[PDB]
């Protein structure tokens, strides 16, 4: 999928859709390391100790999501896959909701992506992050009010953008999806969707090579 597409897509929904290039934000990209956490979209700060990973919705649980796996076992199975990957595999919780601090989480556990097909997960929030801290994956714990001002599609391989807590923005890592298999054009709809769903900005910035 191009980042033309991508936009075309987004504005279908009703989004506002800019393609930018890494230039432009130079200063904010940085290379990911395998040692940090694929963690969610999240604009907020956290107590993440573990910088430099990829970005998707609700973590790993994009991966699970977008494949219709469901099952606890499924879920160690995938963060054993993105451990063995380059990835430290991450879900979160934060200091207002808990575990159901995670937005995307939350959608998914109450039923919103019902709709579009997704099945639900077999578990809660709690029983998902023990599962994934017994597959060795880590739990994030976000801090503080969301205002994300924008949304941030990156497309650089092996790049990512950090939260800011002072300026906050949603990212996801499109390139990261194609890295583990999944229905890109899926996974960019139901990042759409999540941000819809939250009520955050519908107005994207689309960042190429
Ligand atoms: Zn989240």
């Amino acid at each position: 999928i191009s980042p033309a597409q991508i936009a075309e897509a987004l504005q279908g929904r009703g989004w506002d859709a800019e393609i930018v290039t890494d230039a432009s934000m130079a200063g904010q990209l940085v290379d990911v390391r395998p040692e940090g956490i694929l963690k969610c979209v999240d604009g907020r700060g956290s107590d993440n100790t573990r910088m430099g990973g990829p970005k998707m919705p609700g973590g790993i649980y994009a991966i699970a999501h977008n494949r219709g796996v469901t099952s606890i076992e499924g879920l160690k199975q995938i963060t054993k896959e993105v451990a063995s990957k380059g990835h430290l595999p991450s879900v979160h919780g934060d200091h207002s909701s808990d575990m159901l601090g995670c937005g995307f989480f939350k959608l998914w556990v109450t039923g919103r992506f019902d709709d579009m097909g997704y099945p639900r997960p077999q578990f809660d929030a709690d029983q998902g992050a023990n599962a994934v801290k017994d597959a060795g994956g880590i739990i994030e714990m976000h801090h503080g009010s969301h205002t994300e001002k924008v949304v941030y599609i990156n497309l650089l391989a092996n790049k990512t953008l950090e939260p800011n807590e002072n300026d906050q923005r949603f990212i996801v890592d499109g390139w990261a999806a194609d890295k583990f298999g999944l229905d890109v054009p899926k996974f960019l709809i139901a990042a759409a969707a999540t941000v819809e769903m939250l009520g955050g900005p519908k107005n994207a910035k689309i960042v190429v090579p």
